C-alpha cells in the first residue's frame, strides 16, 4: 500500500516485508522455504558474506546492525518476495548495497540466489 510510503516496520509477523529486520532486504524470505529467519533451508549454502544495515525495533525502541547474508546454490524460492532499501546505498558503496548478490564465501562455490536471512549482528 502506497509502495512510495515511509516504511513502518512492525514486529509481529517475519514472513511479512514490513517486519522490522527486513528494512534492507532484497529477494526473499528463507522462513517461506524451508530455512528460518537467520538459517539457511536444507541443501542450500550460507554465504560468508552480506550487505548490512541498522533497522529499527519498534518494539524495544532500538537499532541493530542486520547481516543480510544469501542462502545460495538454489534457484530463487519465489515465495515471499520483498524488496525493502532502508539506507541503501550505491553500488560503489557495497557495504549497504542490496542489488548485490551476496552470496560469496558459501561452500562449493554456491553463487546463485535462492533466499535471504534477517540476523542480528549488534546493535545499533
Amino acid at each position: 500500500v502506497d509502495p512510495r510510503a515511509k516504511w513502518q516496520p512492525q514486529d509481529n509477523d517475519i514472513q511479512a516485508c514490513d517486519y522490522w529486520r527486513h528494512c534492507s532486504i532484497d529477494g526473499n524470505i528463507c522462513d517461506c522455504s524451508g530455512g528460518s529467519l537467520t538459517n539457511c533451508p536444507p541443501g542450500t549454502k550460507l554465504a560468508t558474506a552480506s550487505w548490512v544495515a541498522s533497522c529499527y525495533n519498534p518494539t524495544d525502541g532500538q537499532s541493530y546492525l542486520i547481516a543480510y547474508r544469501d542462502c545460495c546454490g538454489y534457484n530463487v524460492s519465489g515465495r515471499c518476495p520483498c524488496l525493502n532499501t532502508e539506507g541503501e546505498l550505491p553500488v560503489y558503496r557495497p557495504e549497504f548495497a542490496n542489488d548485490i548478490i551476496w552470496c560469496f564465501g558459501a561452500e562449493d562455490d554456491a553463487m546463485t540466489y535462492h533466499c535471504t536471512i534477517s540476523p542480528i549482528v549488534g546493535k545499533a
